[PDB]
DNA sequence: GTCGTTAGTTGTGGGACTAAAGGATATCGTGAACCGAAAAATTAGTGTAACGGGTATCCCACAACGCTAG
């Protein structure tokens, strides 16, 4: 349980699965600046719930 | 001639092998018979109505005047 890529070590202490997270697919925005991202409203409203 | 030593194999054993998503499975073979345990179902037994004063509360209606004479 605490060897290799799965173990305790490598699985849940060095790397975890966190909250107030998202994940989608990537379009190109060519008008926005260097600084900034376009996050979808559902998104959003559940990133920012609290 | 014989015994311990050193270095170079040689065979064998233990330890590594991106990151992101997802994430459904199927799982044989049989020997008997009696006793004990507890969990469940079935059965057997008892019953009020108004009254006296006296007084606590409720709803429900009404009152809570005006004038004259000795």
């Amino acid at each position: 349980s605490l060897k290799g890529k799965q173990g305790r070590f490598r699985q849940n202490l060095l790397g975890k699965r966190v909250d107030y997270s998202a994940r989608s697919v990537i379009v190109v925005g060519p008008e926005m600046k260097l600084y900034e991202c376009g996050l979808p409203k559902d998104m959003a409203a559940e990133l920012y719930k609290p």
